[PDB]
């Protein structure tokens, strides 16, 4: 399909979730606010949970592109990690990421289909990308870990940090871009220390 | 205060704060449920805000006794950190904790005053304790960090890892106690690697 078409349905869905929740917004309303037939909307997004999850997928890929996770021969590992950490910190703390995570929280154990879709679209894609990268870094002998997937998870938990928790529950302490950057550098240095090769 | 009275009042307050909502629970309902007088409740908890605060403080202190945050001279640091990590893991993965964290996130726009009560009662007190202990660990010269409070937040993010996130969004079950133990042991080992004094 035309990029305009997919972007239009995703942006219309996004715009509608940031006013009404999963419950409030409806696929007929998405079709009407996107300027496309209900048929084209079912034609690409079988059900609402699929649509929500796929918009998540798009935002993630935008802020953390697949290129970021290539460790070319001779590439500087520090710069790669730093870019992934920066992209991730922007992603999770963006207004749209926060809104959609609070909608997802509003129906955790009351909506298992949305829970499993949401997880597979956002967190799972990022952890897979990162496990691939960390496996390449293990091969090159730059880092050392028994399980690279667990290391990817530690990396993202460290980057996310308590700041994001506070910003999510409504105690939005005014956060500098300066403070955010000191955080991401400190975390990448901590990760490199903790996973150094050579002992 | 008399322990049977405090126990009845907390059990009632928790059950009501769950079965109905925080806004659907009243001091009068808590009183009547606990088998005590309105005056008893107001004598030991000024208002519903304070009762909620005290419930949260209470669960934290049960799973994380202040005794944990004291580093006896020459005492092994790894058992100390393991105890802290095991208690925090239990604290945050309980059904009460998962339910409340979901709620705080799902009602950030509606009532962030509640979210600030929550933050000040639980997360901030646990970080305060952990900062104090990590300062004692710096002074024994076993661990090194520029900012023990940032190190405490790193500790806790690593401890509530990806599994806790999956449980919050409604897409996994809690880990059994042996799995959680494997996780915490990995995390404490990493943290000791990452903050080893002498590099």
């Amino acid at each position: 399909m035309d990029p305009a078409k997919r972007e239009a349905i995703l942006e219309a869905a996004k715009r509608l979730f940031l006013c009404n929740g999963y419950d409030g917004s409806s696929m007929e309303a998405i079709a009407s606010e996107a300027g496309v037939s209900k048929l084209t909307v079912y034609s690409h997004f079988t059900d609402k949970e699929t649509l929500f999850s796929e918009a998540v997928k798009a935002k993630c890929a935008e802020q953390l592109p697949a290129l970021y996770f290539q460790l070319a021969e001779g590439a500087p590992l520090e710069k790669v990690l730093l870019n992934i950490a920066r992209g991730f910190h922007r992603l999770i703390n963006s207004h749209e990421a926060i809104a959609l995570t609070r909608l997802m929280a509003a129906q955790a154990g009351q909506n298992p289909k949305l829970s499993e879709l949401f997880f597979e679209a956002g967190p799972k894609q990022v952890i897979d990308e990162m496990e691939r990268l960390l496996e390449q870094a293990r091969r090159s002998g730059k880092l050392a870990f028994p399980d690279a997937r667990h290391a990817a998870e530690h990396f993202f938990m460290l980057v996310k940090g308590c700041a994001n928790y506070r910003l999510l529950i409504g105690c939005a302490e005014p956060l500098d871009e300066a403070e955010g950057e000191r955080h991401v550098e400190e975390v990448v240095a901590l990760f490199l220390r903790a996973f150094a090769a050579g002992g």
